[PDB]
């Protein structure tokens, strides 16, 4: 897979960074939001602890997923902020 940060938003109230990113996986099988995080994580140097994936999308017409990250200050502000499922499925708890 290949990805491509669109965005990055500052969100000093809630201590977070807000990346929009696009996933293109052509000739290989849809990624596991696990693989997604790892890639993240790794073009941005992310700590992937406080580092949740909040969606991995697919549409209709497209054959591009669109991801939502956000990276936490800390991991104390994360868990505040974030629900149980969230950190659950991206495998924080």
């Amino acid at each position: 897979m290949e990805i491509r940060v669109t965005e990055i938003k500052e969100n000093k109230l809630l201590g977070r960074k807000e990346i929009y990113f696009e996933i293109i996986h052509e000739g290989e099988p849809t990624p596991s939001r696990k693989d997604v995080k790892g890639k993240l994580v790794a073009m941005l140097d992310l700590n992937p602890e406080t580092t949740v994936i909040q969606y991995i999308r697919s549409y209709f017409g497209s054959r591009v997923s669109k991801g939502y990250a956000k990276a936490y200050e800390s991991k104390e502000r994360m868990f505040y902020i974030e629900p149980e499922y969230i950190l659950i499925r991206d495998g924080l708890i």
